[PDB]
């Protein structure tokens, strides 16, 4: 039965990724935009790997491995982004998820 | 030096949706494009907040409480959405993200003296 694994956390991540920016372009990583436009381009490599797939043929789990390999990758890259910009952001990203949630409950009743 | 709560964790976040999910129409929730495209509408959502801030006007930190408060969401949606795409597609997210670190320090070496 399908799980993650229980680390690395949202917590570790934006520390991976922190220390990452943190000894590279340290003030490319940190405009808001940038990040958000990096979480973009890298939604539409998502995109990309799925524009052509049929709903009828094999599914995610089913891909041949350089698709399955680009499709880690892509949803890896899509998380970074994310945290990096929410943690930009000073979002809590774990706590505003389950506050988000919550509403999500009563948008689909 | 702003941090992230140490929960809920990715895989607590997938076990909510997946509950989340079961509750409401079966594959609205499961076809993997259905998320993708969800999850696109979503990072759609975020570019709206951002689309006229200038890089020179006070930053999301100091943004108005509804503002602030839209961003929120749409951040937590954008990650909602991105677990069901990677649970949906049996991707070991927080894995995955570490093979992905590692391949990025590679292809981003650092620079020294």
């Amino acid at each position: 039965p399908f799980r993650f694994s229980p680390e690395p956390t949202l917590e570790d991540i934006r520390r991976l990724h922190a220390e990452f920016a943190a000894e590279r372009d340290w003030e490319q990583f940190h405009q808001p935009r940038n990040l958000l436009l990096a979480l973009v381009g890298e939604v539409g490599e998502l995109a990309e790997l799925f524009q052509w797939k049929s709903d009828t043929e094999p599914g995610p789990q089913a891909w041949p491995p350089k698709e399955r390999a680009a499709l880690q990758e892509e949803l890896s890259d899509v998380l970074i982004y994310l945290v990096a910009l929410a943690a930009r952001c000073h979002v809590d990203l774990p706590q505003a998820v389950i506050s988000k949630m919550d509403t999500n409950r009563q948008r689909y009743p």
